[PDB]
């Protein structure tokens, strides 16, 4: 109950590890993501023709 004053470590590193942590998360899981269906897809698809 007096952690909101008195903790501008907790508040400094949440704002800056919540956003950090979205940019950190999302070039990760995009980059991921992206990488296996453009491999999977563009192979699946090439090898399976008839995809529509």
């Amino acid at each position: 109950m007096a952690v909101k004053l008195m903790g501008v470590d907790k508040i400094k590193s949440k704002i800056l590890d919540d956003a950090k942590a979205e940019a950190n998360k999302i070039i990760s899981e995009a980059e991921a993501e992206k990488a296996k269906i453009l491999e999977k897809a563009k192979e699946e698809a090439e090898k399976r023709k008839a995809e529509i």
